């Protein structure tokens, strides 16, 4: 727990979004830039990146945050700027046939359960992959 | 999970707050009255009051919310409405000797985790009682 002005907070979300039709572009050399920038933002935006995990088709972020912080606020911040410096990094992502990749508009947020594994499965199975 | 416009969640917040000085003043019909003014007061600022203990001198709600609720304006709406309330249904709890109870400044918000018992429990014996 985190002591701040008047308060006493431990707060960790789930995040997890896809990418555009679920295209298995999230691989290697763009997997690892992926979690480099991710892990910038995070910071960026006064959030901790407790875990990350990226597969071809989705990220799933454990941010640790304060009261203050607003998910959706933060939500755009790391999709927007990871798709930004994505296209920058990886130019090859700029592909108009599959939307340009970065991201499916939906996202996913989960506080811990015991749950959490079978909410991301149903979440990411529901982003439907044409 | 709830799915709103853009976006699946499930967002549980544990919320804990303590009296005055913990002055143990939230007993029998005082505590029966905090906890159907707790739930009004969730329902009203559109949070789910998943479940609610009322000791002697501190409150422990968990509630359900949306990505948009902001923790510090529903806690200060929760602090300040059951306060505001609970002066109307039981003026006793108006005690200068005591600032009055209703309550002490500072909250802790956890999301779950296997540590939550203990968490509460430093928490409030970090609240000095007069």
């Amino acid at each position: 727990m985190k002591k701040g002005r008047g308060y006493v907070y431990k707060l960790e979300y789930h995040l997890i979004w896809a990418t555009k039709y679920r295209h298995q572009v999230l691989v290697d050399e763009v997997a690892d830039g992926l979690k480099d920038i991710l892990r910038d933002i995070a910071t960026q935006n006064g959030l901790e990146l407790v875990a990350l995990e990226v597969m071809p088709d989705y990220v799933h972020l454990l941010l640790g945050a304060t009261p203050q912080h607003v998910i959706p606020d933060f939500v755009k911040a790391l999709k927007g700027a990871s798709a930004r410096r994505m296209f920058s990094a990886f130019p090859h992502l700029k592909q108009p046939h599959w939307g340009g990749n970065l991201w499916n508009p939906s996202y996913c947020v989960l506080t811990v359960s015991e749950h959490t594994r079978a909410q991301i499965q149903q979440y990411i199975e529901n982003q439907h992959a044409a």
